[PDB]
């Protein structure tokens, strides 16, 4: 039992800074205590330091290919994130890593998948993120990490991004939380058969069904490795205000946590992601922590 | 697949002024443009001078029957709004009417059920606003327009309502989110047989399950056309504030677009009433943008 | 049909200075007139003088025993109330608590279990109210009550309380709403089986089906009386901000009244506490009200 905390704190993959500090707020808050509690060997696992990372990320404009803005830098910082979070993987430890912007996907998704290649993958967002690089409008990459990790539109991802390991399949990745889906990734959703739980379903179905069948869409066994790779924005901005993209009407505090409290339940979490926690914009931090311990079995009774 | 958008900037049906600026807030915020991204051939209706209308409005206090507020005023332009919503129907064109308050659903009901004899309305409000002519005690004409459709209270009914056709039976209408229901409304309702899908109902099942309820309610043969005379004060004060009559504890953002998404996809919309916003009191006007949006189509993933 | 509104402003069952103005608040707001057009003849009871025991509450530091504070003036007071409670029931009305902090139900629940030994108990709350004597940190007797009530950890609870009935058994009494619940009171929950049902079963299963398992719980013949003890905490800071001890992400607005409105449904309620109004922190005492008309008949619709 156990955990390496990995701190990511990138900001290129979106305009706002803010977000690097996610991290470092989130140990403040007594992340790494609320783990041991739990009962988690834990260390923090340093990627990169974010202060040089973000001098680099507001000072380079000239990174940029088409309206892909930092494509060097991302291909850079994400690189390093899949060489840790893959090292933590085979060394038989929990990667737990902060964001960060939700381009550091790129590399946590590689980095589980090449040490647990059935892994599926729960990607809790009020985004797809999964607009290609000749398709994105606005150009900010932690709106793309998806298609690169799938391999879409591939004649057009730059040669930076040529270490990403083409590990993630269309059938093992399902969405939770989605209400802003622009539409090129509607119809990429479409053609690619993706698991797809919107808000609609959510508010169809509740959020207990819509997690089962999230499980389920990525792990036909029924007993395949889980990562939940979680944005703040898919909680409704009443609870998360400080992120980046926030988007209405989204998941309640007690369904962004209910999740947490189905996935951990089902005993199969191999990895987690929490990210988009932008500090300068207590309740967006304690909700990153709170998944945190939600997700790594802490329950309401008696456990 | 053609659209008219219907303009009723009337105020008289209630005492707050400010309603009557819904349609041009509405409009302002992209509605028109709205409808035609969604593959609507559009084109706007004005029914009457909003501005001139209500200096009559704020003018004639004179115009009373017992405690009935401006009946004349309201008898006059609910007619005006009847014979447009009629000849618009019998265009073939699909009538989307913007309010105004309540009180402009006694010409909508009744100009699209003298086209299609056999729709159903459903009536998406906190209130059952079917106070009869005697029977109000506000005296406001936006509580009472279904008791005027239905024909209740025959012999109190002023001459200047001769004109409405008797069209609506009780058992071709549903109520979706009541939660301020009258005394005596409550008796109607019941001695009726309304169908009447209050809070609770929305507690107790879903609002899924009772936005099915609604509709097989007021379509037997599961083939019928469906009018929505949506007030936006079904909503919760905390999502749509800028309304004359707030009630708690209402629908969720979430909720209330849920609910036009379910309409939208049985397929059967003949026409959609937006009333009661009141933009004197950004949220509300886009919020009954939204529900126009979802209603005639708008999807969260690909369609 | 006759109910006796009995007054308990008492607050030294927690620090904070204030809820003991519940009472007065809650009847200004218009209960006993509420109660009146619900069809009850009602009475007030006054237990005791709130200013005279207010005024002993903040002099004597000296009232401790251990950790717990004012164990003897709380004994005091809760007796008052138990022989209060029990004469109520046994002249055959109504008792309608109004607190004053959840340090009074060892009052309420005593008077009512001696008159109706088979009488359930529906606990709404975000706390499980059970730590022991020498099991609580705090030090605060009304989050003590139910452990005194069970006789738990019987050789540390002072002589002062020696006049408890026994009367309550641990397959009498469901939670609603738990979400802050000790480490030693998980322990003592799943010990004594007792049927808990905190916000992740309400998430999990909807509030309708966790009310159904709440009264099935306690009521085996389904015939029991049917006793709650409803704390204003269980309902989320965002409807009741004015209480002591505030606790996310609890009940919404809907979900608390709904709750209400089963149980009035089921045709079993026996009494009924409304507990932690404190006023210096209108929404918190209208809900206070709320809960009353809806615990005590008040539907949306005909009756
Ligand atoms: N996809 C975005 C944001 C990417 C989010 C990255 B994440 O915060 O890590 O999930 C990007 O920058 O690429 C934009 C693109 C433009 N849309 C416009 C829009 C607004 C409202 C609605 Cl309902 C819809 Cl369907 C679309 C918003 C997201
Ligand atoms: N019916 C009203 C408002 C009519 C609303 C028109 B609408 O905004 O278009 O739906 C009218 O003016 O005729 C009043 C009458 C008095 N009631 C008092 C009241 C308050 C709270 C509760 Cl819970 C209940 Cl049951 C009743 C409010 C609505
Ligand atoms: N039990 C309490 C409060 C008693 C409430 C009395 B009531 O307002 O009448 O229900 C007491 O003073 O004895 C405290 C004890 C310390 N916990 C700490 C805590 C905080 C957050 C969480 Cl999620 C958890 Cl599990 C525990 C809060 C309640
Ligand atoms: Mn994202
Ligand atoms: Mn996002
Ligand atoms: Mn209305
Ligand atoms: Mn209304
Ligand atoms: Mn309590
Ligand atoms: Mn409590």
């Amino acid at each position: 039992k156990k955990m390496s905390i990995v701190l990511a704190p990138f900001s290129g993959g979106q305009p706002h800074s803010g977000v690097e500090l996610g991290p470092d707020y989130l140990l403040k808050q007594g992340l790494q205590q609320d783990m041991e509690k739990l009962g988690w060997d834990t260390r923090l696992e340093r990627v990169f330091d974010g202060k040089v990372v973000e001098a680099r990320k507001a000072s380079d404009n000239g990174d940029r290919i088409g309206r892909v803005k930092r494509p060097r830098l991302t291909a850079e910082c994400t690189e390093k994130i899949y060489k840790c979070v893959r090292r933590v993987a085979e060394q038989g430890r929990f990667p737990l890593t902060i964001g960060g912007d939700h381009s550091i996907a790129l590399g946590t998704v590689a980095g589980v998948l090449s040490v647990h290649p059935d892994a599926g993958v729960i990607w809790v967002d009020a985004h797809a993120d999964i607009n290609t690089m000749s398709g994105t409008v606005s150009g900010n990459l932690h709106g793309c990490p998806l298609s690169i990790l799938l391999g879409l539109d591939r004649e057009n991802i730059p040669e930076c991004f040529s270490w990403v390991p083409q590990v993630l399949k269309p059938n093992k990745i399902a969405y939770i939380g989605l209400r802003a889906v622009d539409d090129e990734e509607k119809k990429i959703l479409h053609d690619l058969n993706i698991a797809a739980f919107s808000m609609h379903h959510v508010d169809r179905y509740g959020i207990d069904k819509v997690v089962s069948m999230a499980i389920e869409a990525v792990s036909p066994k029924g007993t395949e490795p889980v990562m939940v790779s979680y944005d703040v924005d898919t909680i409704d901005p009443l609870y998360v205000p400080a992120t980046g993209t926030p988007v209405r009407g989204g998941l309640s505090f007690r369904e962004a946590l209910f999740l947490c409290e189905r996935i951990a339940e089902c005993g199969r979490l191999v990895a987690l992601d929490v990210v988009e926690c932008n500090p300068l914009l207590n309740d967006t931090i304690s909700v990153g922590c709170a998944i945190a311990r939600c997700m790594m079995g802490e329950t309401l009774l008696y456990t």
